[PDB]
């Protein structure tokens, strides 16, 4: 099973699924082989009813689409629609939070409130909204109105792009016409220009894709900002991860999907319902996380992470998962079918994300506590139904220190330099104790043995003194293999990095180091890494494409991860992707995305499926940035 | 060549392309055979990097996508993205016109103006915008602001849906949650819900698709409304169609694409440049139309139509096409390559629609006359380069009476009943002289011998006394085969229909009938057919799903035609599609779209590739509506 996942708890559940005859994502992948080589290379188009069209990567006809679309047009149009789909997911998420904040401060959703007033005021000031002598509710109404205004054209560009990057980077982007006019405006313009008989020039298409990726960045940054206002900015927390966080004698409830508007309420209301659970024979309600909504409640409340991404079905295979509470994105719809076998109650809550065979309980923010109570009573009823049933929870878990928002990182560094917190970090980049920074982001993918690329690349970078930060299911992979436990610093980190993590943790009163990898949150919280990187660029007086900072979507899957990788390149970063994207059928498009975009934005993709080689390429990219700053490497 | 096109001028140019070795759309189709059966049936998904996934229509594995997506989820998600892409094209078009109207009345684009003040005031009143004592420019600013507001969420739904359909139809739609919240909002929500791990219930997905099709209807109706304000509402005109409208001794300039913001200015400025053309040795500038922008200037100015849709390359093959002036949509990018062989100057003008190898001349409304002059001087230079070169213009053309806006149809009928213009039409539906109404819409498609389904179905319906209206390249097909020449009424029309067309034409002073088919304009001007049908439903006090009115996208191609067919079903019409849509891989989705949607909206798709059978099915749908009104049939 180690060919499927490197996680030992997942391996144990794969054995259980096998002997019980429950089909998994790895079995559905095996049944799909061999996969179509036209789609793998990007050489397929279904954008009109004269299709499907394809182009042979090599050989004879077909060489061109029926309307005359070339390989480079077809590959660029498909990539652009992927970017637009990812932007559409993050900005649906962000819009959901904007409408929740508006409702809250208008007295229409009493379950929600302004928790981080300090963040509210800093965002308002960044946006140019006056705060002095204003009521908090009025300030918040204006921030929610500004959030919703960024979805359409208006007399300013998207402010969650132009106010969050340094002016020099905004100027580079503006010079190439890449600043978005409105988030949903760009998504629609992508779908237009990629439709039949429209844009048919690869460079023009890809410039439109870079602009739409910045609409995705705006939706990510907006979602972090609004979730911090409503639910609190994360601070360091300790918890646990992997399937051993499930408890046979508890009501086990996973929150899965993305939006904390739902997850955060499940967590607080589950606390009020402890006695009701105990009357049912349980010890209480054990809320556990899956995917990004799990990261959101891990970061803010220390809720333990059960599993992530490709292995999500395995939590159900234990037999102890009483409920799986869903909103949207990254939920394998197989869960509705596996539930019939495992007894889990799978519950959907959003009108635009239903799964045939799952129970639907409408969740309205205006009725959030009552709707949560209804959902959790379903969970309790399910617990009661499995009294006396054996379960198989692998007794496997790791310790996880997390909660490293950019505010938390700056506060930690301020213990070493109160009025110039970024300087101790920059000092140690200059003296070589920190070689550079790498952000691990994005999904697992069934084509890659689960977590193998994240852990292989992270181990090599940590030994080379790279400061490693992580989000999403990249953070999930690293946490489940011990990379967020400070007890593993001696084993994993080079001496320079160890000295730095130790000096910071000791200054913060822990009698020990920060963990080997800093968890910066969910996938929208890739925006927190942008805030940190932009702050370092501003402090140094250089643009982001001069910093020794890289990114790695080492096991990418979702269209959201394609959008995030593309805005990482657009803001100036060398960005690794560890799975094959559907671009190899066009050498001109590949050369744009891996080489000539450097002359436009300073960033570039690094496509490399072998993780040791990928680590070497990421180190060479870091070191080339060090050399360009005049630093040893 | 008659297996490729039923148009004799196209056949002649196919012979020329063959002996000159110029590859055409029919040759690129032959080189694509056999096409992929997964894509033909809809059983392919590339929505994440674990793909491509496919499902065998029949047999053994694969049976399900890797994430667990079923055939019915995969088929519904692909259809929904098609609908969203079509909506994105029509609402880009409509947004372009809204920004042009705003610029005009703000003094920022003097080449444009309020031409139809009567239309401006009626639209304002429909929208609830006060006009009394207001300046026209202020009224127009408010209508342009209302147009742009319909792209995003606000405190009202999309008004270019809710104010253009009767209240009883809006109520049906609202009860099913199908009224759009904002045009670009719905496009983004489609791209979100169809991304991996989101909506996975076929009925839920398709309900979202119906709602997004009404966002497409809003963009079509908005584009007709704003183009009529700026350029005038069409009235009856006489002109000609087919390749014989090209003139060897003139500068031949085709306008191709969609938006009259560009086409209409080319037409008026070409008039001022007659002397400059003559100094170059030409008789003048001969502007001719291709596709919908050609329909726009045919309807308003009587500009002759050269060709349409699938045969667009053939205008270039004559050797006499000096320039092809493009904005966006439905332009085969092959034209840039064929230009190298034929000498034509292909010119793009919009930033989001470029074609490698074509000349780009930015067109800005603020500089429209100068930008047009630059473009037309390129055309004149090209004319000069082909002095002494033989050309081969087939001497084949038809007479075309067109310009039947809904206002023009009502005015014509008012000659028979001044204060109740719709009554003479309803009288003749009741007495059987008019059996019902059929709208032909949409494209040609290279899989169908060009025009064969339009002409075959139209002939059978006209003999059965159906009033036939047409738009887009359906109107193009019918005009090129003589169906818009009143000299062909005796041959084509049944006695009842002939009596009606004759009584109306004689009352309008023509000493003869209206033509056999009424040209209602471009593809956005399918909205004019909605206005007529809604007016008849209001006059009769019934909803649209009780009227003997059907639609036929007999040779559909573009994602726009999929969106239009879907809103035709959503507003209550039996809607034929004459090509195979990628739905047959899911029987549950096919049964929803061809049968159970009747219980939701009263409309339904009729998929039928054999045009005689399709005509019989359309007549049976008309007659079933007659029976439901208590009428003989
Ligand atoms: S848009 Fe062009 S390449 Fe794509 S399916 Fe249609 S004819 Fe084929
Ligand atoms: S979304 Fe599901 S069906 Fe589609 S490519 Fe990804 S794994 Fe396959
Ligand atoms: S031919 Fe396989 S993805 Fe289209
Ligand atoms: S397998 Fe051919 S369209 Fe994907």
């Amino acid at each position: 099973q180690n060919l499927k996942s490197t996680d030992r708890a997942v391996q144990q559940m794969l054995d259980k699924a096998k002997r019980e005859g429950i089909q998994t994502v790895w079995d559905r992948y095996e049944a799909m082989k061999p996969q179509c080589g036209f789609g793998e290379t990007g050489l397929c188009c279904r954008h009109c009813l004269q299709g499907p069209c394809r182009i042979n990567p090599f050989g004879d006809e077909p060489k061109v689409g029926i309307c005359g679309a070339t390989a480079e047009v077809i590959v660029a149009r498909g990539l652009d629609r992927s970017i637009a789909a990812g932007a559409a997911g993050h900005s649906g998420h962000a819009k959901h939070l904007a409408h929740t904040l508006k409702k809250a401060v208008q007295g229409k959703a009493a379950s929600y409130m302004i928790k981080d007033r300090t963040k509210l005021h800093s965002i308002a000031k960044r946006l140019g909204i006056p705060t002095e002598g204003q009521k908090d509710e009025d300030i918040a109404l204006e921030v929610a109105k500004a959030a919703l205004a960024d979805f359409h054209e208006k007399d300013t560009p998207v402010l969650w792009v132009t106010t969050v990057l340094p002016p020099s980077r905004v100027k580079v982007l503006s010079a190439h016409g890449l600043i978005p006019a409105g988030i949903d405006h760009e998504i629609a313009e992508i779908m237009h220009r990629t439709s039949m008989g429209c844009d048919a020039d690869a460079q023009n298409l890809l410039l439109g894709g870079l602009r739409c990726s910045l609409a995705d960045l705006a939706g990510c940054y907006m979602g972090t900002d609004l979730a911090d206002i409503l639910f609190g900015t994360p601070a360091p927390v300790v918890t646990e991860s992997n399937l051993g966080v499930l408890k046979a004698d508890a009501v086990n409830v996973a929150v899965h999907g993305h939006n904390p508007v739902l997850s955060d309420i499940i967590v607080s209301v589950s606390k009020e319902m402890e006695n009701e659970a105990r009357a049912a024979g349980a010890t209480g309600i054990n809320v556990v996380g899956i995917c990004c909504t799990g990261n959101e409640v891990l970061m803010r409340h220390g809720i333990p992470a059960c599993t992530h991404s490709v292995s999500q079905e395995m939590a159900m295979i234990t037999g102890a998962l009483d409920a799986m509470i869903l909103d949207y994105q990254c939920i394998q719809p197989s869960v509705a079918t596996i539930a019939e076998c495992t007894g889990t109650t799978v519950i959907t809550t959003m009108e635009m994300s239903k799964i045939t065979g799952a129970t639907h309980v409408n969740f309205a923010e205006e009725a959030a506590v009552e709707n949560a109570k209804q959902i959790l009573r379903l969970a309790i009823d399910t617990f009661k139904r499995r009294k006396g049933k054996p379960v198989e929870i692998p007794n496997i878990k790791t310790k996880v220190v997390a909660g490293f928002s950019t505010e938390a990182i700056i506060n930690a560094l301020s213990k070493l330099n109160a009025n110039d917190p970024l300087k101790p970090l920059i000092d140690n980049v200059v003296n070589g104790n920190i070689r550079g920074v790498c952000l691990f982001a994005g999904c697992n993918n069934v084509k890659v043995p689960q977590d193998q690329n994240f852990t292989t690349i992270a181990r090599k970078l940590l030994k080379q003194n790279v400061l490693v930060v992580a989000t999403g299911c990249g953070a999930g992979a690293l946490m489940r293999h011990g990379f967020m436990d400070p007890a593993n610093v001696d084993e994993l980190c080079g001496d320079g990095l160890k000295a730095v993590l130790t000096a910071i943790g000791e200054a913060n009163g822990l009698g020990g180091p920060l963990p080997p990898v800093l968890h910066m949150g969910s996938c929208v919280d890739n925006s927190r890494a942008v805030a940190l990187v932009a702050a370092l660029a501003n402090r140094l007086g250089v643009d982001l494409d001069r910093l020794p900072v890289v990114a790695s979507a080492a096991e990418a899957m979702h269209e959201k991860a394609v959008a995030i990788g593309t805005w990482a390149v657009t803001i100036g970063l060398p960005t690794h992707i560890g799975v094959l994207p559907p671009i190899t059928g066009s050498l001109p498009v590949t050369q744009i995305l891996t080489s000539s975009v450097k002359d436009i934005t300073g960033g570039y993709f690094i496509v490399e499926l072998d993780p040791e080689t990928a680590a070497d390429k990421l180190l060479a990219a870091i070191n080339e940035r060090r050399a360009g700053l005049g630093l040893p490497w």
